């Protein structure tokens, strides 16, 4: 995977501004850990019918990821501060990768996989995509699967999902471009 960072790249900034606007529910230019974790647990995990343990595992992953960006409960954050937080998460994750230590994004994927499953199906991904709202388009979910290296059953394994997302969120890896079809730039 690309390990070199590209944090000044306008396309990398744009990718995060897209995600930030997506989590900015009321469109006030701020996001909060409170609304995000509520979305993870009270909404996504509820509709997926995750077990209480599966919900909690998913919840602690979401918390760790956004706390990695400097976020905490009861505090609003604007995009530039979030972005610098995300640069700090990104380097922490890449150092973990470089040490053969599990990343937060790997752990979150394990939590997602646990709800469904060592692989997930196109229909299962489509469910997360639509329910989380990251990728409501069936065709974009289908594009994710066309993009990724799948097993002989056409299913997605956790290591492939991990390396794609490490490249997509952290390093603007050209191999990761197109991961969400048109759903996320
Ligand atoms: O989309 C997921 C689920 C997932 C997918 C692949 C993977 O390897 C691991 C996990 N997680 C995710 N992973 C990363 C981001 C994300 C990335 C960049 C950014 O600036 C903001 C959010 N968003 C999300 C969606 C989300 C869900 C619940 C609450 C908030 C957000
Ligand atoms: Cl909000
Ligand atoms: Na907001």
């Amino acid at each position: 995977v690309k390990l070199k960072t590209d944090f000044d790249n306008p396309r990398w900034i744009k990718r995060h501004k897209h995600m930030f606007d997506f989590l900015d529910i009321n469109g006030n230019g701020k996001i909060t850990l409170d609304e995000i974790v509520s979305k993870a647990s009270d909404d996504i995990c509820a509709k997926l019918e995750a077990t209480p343990e599966q919900t909690k595992r998913h919840q602690v992953c979401v918390e760790a990821f956004f706390r990695g960006c400097g976020m905490e409960y009861g505090k609003e954050i604007a995009f530039p501060q979030f972005l610098d937080g995300f640069k700090q998460l990104a380097t922490s994750e890449l150092k973990k990768w470089a040490r053969n230590e599990p990343t937060l994004i790997r752990e979150w994927g394990d939590a997602v996989f646990d709800i469904f499953d060592g692989t997930i199906t196109l229909d299962e991904w489509k469910a997360y995509g639509k329910i989380s709202g990251i990728s409501p388009s069936q065709e974009d979910c289908e594009a994710t699967f066309r993009h990724c290296d799948l097993d002989n059953s056409g299913d997605l394994d956790v290591d492939e999902m991990t390396r794609q997302h490490l490249g997509f969120w952290y390093t603007l890896d050209p191999e990761a471009d197109g991961l969400y079809g048109n759903g996320v730039p």
